[PDB]
């Protein structure tokens, strides 16, 4: 029972672990909690163990451990991830501090892939996985507003699962961790309404360093972000600038004013597989999708189900893959609660145990 966990350092952290879960070693880190790698003796296979340490303690952290508690038990898609188990080596709602979520073992992280050359084939096949899980999301209500490489995981199979669910409705911590902003639409970037098609602008920023093996837009803070996209993609049209309450279109519109580049300027034929007439073909056809994504106004940016019926992504498509049944949430205030920390604490301490 309690003799049936034990402790092990685990860099500046204890682990506290179920006796199944063996030879843990660290494999990724984040405001959230350390992750491990470890072997499950019962499953005969490895998983990941993610601690997150008295998640109760503020209201992000105390949403987002919420939200993802009960969407990853909710949700069964193969380019989600999943969960395996959760647990919490404390004995009661008294004593109640960490929660620790098991999930399947991938083999590297995306931001590991971007720094390969990929084939067409795998890399149509990487984003093709990619907006079907978001698509799943978006079935559910879900837009996750925050899609970035470092949150992504992929096997040596080429398959892909997205590890979070985003931002919600919704941040200040205390923290030395720094939130990646790089992948964040201008709706986003410029305090906007946003609709589902925000998600399609990471999926661009994601597939042009997955060609250029360089972030796109690597801005210090939104005023450098800002910068960053209009000097690459050009100042937005007049249609886009009266879309911006004042304040902000006086700031968007008082900026230097850039043309801008050609996407075949941006991502040349040497960046893509070009050599034999498949190749050629392909290679435009990744162009065009990227300049379809890569759009600033959303209203004239690609939908998720334009780009999974794409011709660089359609001859992946499977419905049930890309049409499957969406996640029934229980929760029908997930993304509005608003609590304490004593009764953020005992929300979690309710769903880990199933109370
Ligand atoms: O890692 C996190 N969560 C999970 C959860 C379940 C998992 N299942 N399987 C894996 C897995 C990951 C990596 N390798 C094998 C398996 C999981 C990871 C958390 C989520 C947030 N986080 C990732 C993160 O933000 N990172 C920063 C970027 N980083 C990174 C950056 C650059 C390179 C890199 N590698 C090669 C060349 C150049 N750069 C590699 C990793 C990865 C960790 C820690
Ligand atoms: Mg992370």
């Amino acid at each position: 029972r309690d003799n049936n966990f034990y402790s092990v350092e685990i860099g500046d952290s204890t682990f506290t672990v179920l006796k199944r879960y063996q030879n843990l070693k660290p494999i990724g880190s984040g405001a959230q909690g350390i992750v491990c790698a470890a072997y499950d003796a019962i499953l005969e296979r490895n998983v990941a163990i993610k601690k997150l340490s008295r998640p109760f303690q503020n209201q992000t952290h105390a949403k987002r451990a919420y939200r993802e508690l009960v969407l990853m038990k909710c949700v069964n898609h193969k380019n989600i991830i999943g969960l395996l188990n959760v647990f919490t080596p404390q004995k009661s709602l008294e004593e109640f501090q960490d929660v620790y979520i098991v999930m399947e073992l991938m083999d590297a992280n995306l931001c590991q892939v971007i720094q390969m050359e990929l084939d067409h084939e795998r890399m149509s096949y990487l984003l093709y996985q990619m907006l079907c899980g978001i698509k799943h999301l978006h079935s559910a209500g879900i837009i996750h507003r925050d899609l970035k490489p470092s949150n992504i995981v992929v096997k040596s199979d080429c398959t892909l699962k997205i590890l979070d669910f985003g931002l919600a409705r919704t941040s200040f911590m205390m923290t030395p961790y720094v939130v990646t902003r790089y992948y964040r639409a201008p709706e986003v970037i410029l305090g906007m309404g946003y609709k589902e098609n925000v998600d399609l602008w990471s999926v661009g920023c994601i597939m042009g360093e997955m060609v250029c093996h360089k972030i796109l837009f690597p801005g210090r803070d939104y005023i450098d972000q800002w910068n960053k996209v209009i000097e690459q993609l050009g100042t937005p049209c007049p249609e886009f600038m009266k879309k911006l309450q004042p304040t902000v279109r006086t700031y968007v519109e008082n900026r230097p004013k850039y043309a801008g580049y050609s996407f075949e300027k941006l991502f040349p034929d040497v960046l893509f597989p070009a050599d034999s007439e498949h190749n050629k073909l392909k290679a435009s056809q990744a162009r065009d999708l990227l300049s379809k994504m890569l759009v600033i106004d959303a209203s004239k940016r690609i939908s998720v189900d334009e780009a999974l019926q794409h011709p660089y992504i359609n001859v992946w498509y499977d419905p049930s893959e890309a049409e499957a049944p969406p996640p029934k949430i229980p929760d029908k205030q997930l993304d509005e609660r608003e609590h304490t920390i004593e009764e953020w604490k005992e929300l979690i301490y309710k769903e880990v145990m199933d109370l």
